[PDB]
């Protein structure tokens, strides 16, 4: 002993060396010690074959510390292969624990399966808090590399995955909740990796497995080639079933493709997906399609395709969410620079009337025509949305009009704009057809909000709004000019300025009709300096005429007050 | 010796074991030696107990390497608790050293206080640069977790902070400057952390610390519930009473509520603070409040807030700052996936009038009207903006107009509007109200800038503008039409395209007047092919007419040259 | 042995202390034994002194691990020197291998250069996978930092660069491609870092480097001082030549200007980058130009200078790029929280022309005149762009229309609007100047797409354009009134809503002429429900009446159907 101080017998370095029989029976002497991190030295120390390990369980923050690296090669470094017929490598589970596991992980290991088709797990991560798995390796089987269950505050960043998946399996799994719905994988860090040749979903998750708080931040996902299982399915690198508050931002995707093993799309989310998913400035390459969105809030922006070496444009997201979905373009770039697919131009200050608050929850749906293909559902005597009005615009002198693109799902639909209960003009909505229905908002009419209400007894699909001030109002009024003698004239009603405009109206256009006015000289006395006018019409011919116009109707123009 | 080479005694894995009589006094024999990494193996060593320090000063970048992980429990790995009555664990301090220390830190280690209410810090960092706090955990206390004075170029990832502050505590404190304003926290990396169940500011900042170049990205903060203290005041997750450069970006905030131990929003800006603080990017659940703005630059967007359980749709900012703000909504989602809160509906083309460049410091300030709620105020004879005309509208050929809202502070207030120092036109502002006033240029008048300027006695409050083409121009000129004889009729003066619009006239309305035309017939005779016109107002009465008119007006239409 | 359990002499810690002679000829004793993992202890084992390496060859992932960290300081950790004269330190080189090198690199080590004006490299690595470069430190050199040749998936975090470079050096340099352009720099993260008082390039690439998919996020570069070698040439904190997929983000940026060593600029990209550069969201201070853009698709948002100390505002982007650039304004605003440089103020609706999509490659060109000064030359009969038509507007009764800003590169050029290969309708495009060319849409030819070609003879220079819907069309048309006599009047031929807007006419304003009709009194007949309409011109002067006028023209207005 007598160290200059300590004992000789120093096993504070515990190297797998010291423990029992055979590298996996030494096992739980490592586990049953409790001994808090073991070092697992180079593929040197078992004579160029790498330590293999089955069936290990581990119920305790268990750091395995290795001196390997990321990295595919199995030469130099730890190196650890699961054994002929077991299903998983580790197992780090809080099963059954009085205090669940907290910690502990896979530092500086290249892990690899038995064989390139041992469908299984690699490393299953059960009930457990605050796992690492870092610089690390998961390659070499056609099952899950890392499959996660009830796992929370963990990190897995900087690690390879490779050669993983197939039929059943893939990269990280996010499985299951374990009892309760918030028995999730939540709060979890995928960054700074590298996917490469593998089957299956790259990441996924469950149907079950409601996620949240998932941060999937520059890494590189690229084909690379086929593994030794194929994709029996059309599959997307990112498969996500169930999925709330995620980042899947600043990524790479490269050569993601059909022909490719069967890569349909990037990104796929799940009809019963919640939370937002920000699917956010990542750079593709030769990509075929960005996915297929089914539910959730799904929020796309700043994602450019560079075409590449592949034969046609990216195609974008499908979208059939029943929920608002924010999907701007991926713009598509040829190899040569050329923009081929831009942004999406959109009407003039058009919204997606999902994009609006609203105090009904009404279920967005799939209409091919629709300006985003995603259009609201609104029931009988039900909201459509209502919005605050610019404070710019409540001056008393501003008329606006709503333009809202709708289709009645049958005959009978209405749509009412109003502030609050107070209606202020009704449209009839043709069944089966897109239109654009208008409501012009008198000056002396707007307030704090403005809403959209089915008023109708059908249901009326809304696809977006276009909401606005604007220097003119249509005006459409009755006359009766009646029989003229010769050199007789008419004048029509007084058309006041409240009416018309419900302020100052500056001017008017020439009056047109319903009909043909052959033979009327036609002019505009102002009746005020307000605005407020007739139209006189003069019979111009010499001999007795009969008029046939019992409408006339001018644009008026509006500016400001008096001055 | 003769270990096959060198001498036995090979004391290079420097642990704790090598130094004194206990832990806390093997203190300075591990300092005084200069050792460069001391290691601290697990709670094995000793006996199911955590290494105990207390007062410990560092002068050096000295390694404390552990084998533990980020994680609550401290049953596994190396853990550190605080001793009975000390103020700090760890106080790397580099006051007094003729070379600043520069490395160093806490590395797999799992941090206690002595007590879940010990006031104080656990770890303090003075006058340092470079240090790391990685795999760590920060817990157990009612003081600070970490205290930061004069420490550069750092970095905090990976951590758990639990358990923490109250009243005089917190998580990550940013303390006062040490000597010169330039003796703050900068470039401090706070990333891949989880905050839970604390009290104070999560992290903050004091009215004096002068912080730059912090990363806040990537964190989990969750309530979880209250700790051993409560908060005695209304709190904020972040509280930074001074902030310059940050990133607060792509976290997770989770149940932050005035029930929930009064945490009233999840950022507070102080007055103080200058630099631009991005906060984007985040998703909330939950969340009562985005907080309160006093001071500063801050960008907000991203943001959306899904309500989940809360009771009330997320507020927005309170913004009071001195200077321009660019908050975009947090967009609040229900639970169900309805949007309750949208983005804000802006008047079409507005901007905000601090956006805008100018060569004067127009503090912003606070009106409850203003379409942001923050508006410029802006002296006698002071500019407001200025700002250059798109290349596309000084084609000779295009009027715009400036539509402006303000309020005077008092009667007096003058708007001009001005290419360079020619005043184009003006418009008197009404005290005490919010109105909307507007200036046209003729498309003779536009160059290669336009300002707005205060030219009358008072403050004119200035909220946002919209500037843009128009395809008209609204028009109003003398005219004396007198008394006509039956039949006789009355020409107006020349109305020239050049003094109408500028340019070319394509068209004009019908005029109007101000007051009744009764018994006039009106027509428009064009004067040149330019657009100039007459309007010729004929007595269509058959007797002597009275007229009563002294101004007629138009809106007159402009379109391109004369092809 | 029986050391419990197994021998002692357990060299399994291979610190440098096992090898041979000196530190350095240790050298391959270390490589040749082909250990994975070699520590190097602290600077006390040395005696005060570094551990001195020159021109050693890492031919496998081999790990060298320190227990020093990032940091200037030289008297605590592991410390490295460059020998006398030695081209390099290290050299991790998988040239000549059977397998390509992947792992391995440099953890928690200050690396010097033997002296500050050693031209050379610190740190070569050539034909490699995975290398991490990490807690470390690379100064004190006039030559390259870390010098990258065909390698990928590779990580240099959390790192010193500091007192490096000069005339022919810098920090990470992306170098030629070793064999073929596929041999690059790619998938590779820069981040956490801390850049200080260096020459030369901070991070750079050569002419023929085709780096892709590069992070450069969350660092902090700062000019610090001037060092040993100053700048001999106008320089770029990052000089890239080429690249490809790249994030540049969430970094700060301090200082650089002309005066503090000639850093012209923040970014530069040469003439023959391609992939999409992401240089968003960067908080710079004092700064004098964001730089020089010659190449490359460049994507720039977010970034804010504060002005700070700064005599003048960052100034923009000079862009020059073959390709679509989208530069948004890095915003000024001065210490006092002024802006001074807001975002551009874009026409209404305002599209650069490579935003747009199209059949065909048409790079961009520089014109001071242009809106974004990047504009498209197209060559006779060739399309400029094609894009859809909202779904919006495509209901029978919206009229659009077009503006685009183009100049002729000389005599006869010809812009056609066209639906496909119907054309809508052209303009003769004036040689050597801007002009605005207006095409309006008659609301029965709006179909699925619309395209801009060159249908003349001579180049186009497009700059960009605004497409909208219009609530009116303007309409100019023949007429023949002749000489009237004494109360005769003319009509002139009926003007159908079909020729006039293609869809119902609301009203049409007063008609204006190709001249003066002085003594004519002008009305308009309608002459159907639709707005179709006469014009009747009638001689109210009492004798015979020459008219000199033969066109007409209105505005005429439209909105919806009849209804």
């Amino acid at each position: 002993d007598g160290r200059t101080i300590q004992e000789a017998f120093d096993s504070l370095p515990r190297l797998e060396s010291f423990s029992g029989s055979t590298a996996t029976d030494k096992l739980r002497a490592a586990i049953t010690l409790g001994v808090s991190e073991v070092a697992i030295g180079p593929v040197e120390g078992n004579g160029g074959r790498p330590y293999e390990f089955g069936d290990v369980v581990i119920p305790y923050p268990l750091r395995i510390v290795g001196c390997g690296s990321q990295g595919i090669n199995v030469t130099k470094g730890t190196v650890l292969k699961r054994s002929a017929g077991a299903s998983f490598m580790f197992h780090f589970t809080g099963e059954g624990q009085a205090q669940r596991p907290m910690g502990g992980g896979l530092f500086n290991i290249n892990l690899n399966g038995d064989t390139a088709t041992a469908l299984g797990d690699i490393i299953k991560v059960t009930q457990w808090s605050y796992f690492k798995a870092n610089n690390c390796a998961f390659q070499n089987m056609a099952g899950w590399g890392i499959r996660l269950k009830d796992v929370m505050e963990s990190n897995i960043s900087g690690n390879l995955f490779r050669r993983l998946g197939g039929p059943s399996g893939g990269g990280i799994l996010f499985d299951d909740v374990r009892s309760a719905v918030t028995d999730n994988v939540n709060n979890l860090h995928i960054e700074d990796n590298t996917f490469a040749l593998m089957s299956g979903p790259w990441i996924g998750s469950t149907a079950n497995s409601n996620p949240d708080l998932i941060w999937i931040v520059r890494n590189k996902f690229e084909f690379d080639g086929t593994p030794a299982a194929p994709n029996t399915v059309d599959s997307y690198v990112l498969d996500f079933q169930q999925l709330s508050r995620a980042f899947i931002q600043d990524n790479g995707f490269t050569h993601f493709t059909t022909e490719r093993n069967r890569y349909v799309g990037v990104l796929r989310v799940g009809a019963t997906a919640v939370g937002t998913i920000k699917f956010e400035d990542n750079l593709l390459f030769a990509c075929e399609s960005a996915g297929l969105i089914a539910g959730g809030i799904v929020v796309s922006r700043g994602n450019v395709n560079n075409q590449g070496s592949a034969t046609t444009a990216i195609k974008q997201f499908t979208n059939t969410s029943s929920k608002l979905c924010k999907l701007e373009r991926v713009i598509n770039v040829q190899s040569n620079g050329n923009v081929s697919v831009g942004q999406q131009i959109l009407p003039d200050g058009y919204i997606n009337m999902a994009e609006l608050p609203g105090n009904t929850r009404l279920p967005s749906e799939y209409d091919a025509d629709g300006e985003t293909t995603s259009v609201l559902r609104v029931p009988a005597n039900t909201q459509v949305r209502q919005w605050s009005v610019p404070k710019m615009y409540k001056d008393g002198l501003t008329v606006t009009k709503v333009t809202v693109r709708a289709k009645g799902a049958a005959a009978g639909a209405i749509l009412s704009l109003q502030s609050g209960s107070t209606v202020l003009s009704t449209k009839s909505i043709d069944a089966g057809v897109w239109k654009n229905y208008v409501f012009y908002v008198k000056a002396n009419q707007l307030q704090e909000t403005l809403q959209l209400r089915n008023t109708g007894t059908a249901d009326v699909l809304a696809d977006g709004m276009v909401f606005g001030k604007v220097d003119y109002i249509d005006w459409d009024f009755a006359i009766a000019p009646g029989t003229l003698a010769a050199g007789a004239k008419y004048t029509t009603p007084n058309q006041s300025y409240l009416d018309v405009a419900g302020m100052r109206v500056q001017a008017v256009s020439i009056p047109m009709f319903d009909g043909p006015t052959t033979g009327l000289q036609v002019w505009v006395e102002a009746t005020s300096a307000n605005g407020s006018f007739v139209v006189v019409m003069k019979n111009d011919t010499g001999s007795e005429l009969v008029t046939t116009v019992t409408r006339c109707r001018v644009r008026a123009f509006v500016s400001k007050g008096h001055h």
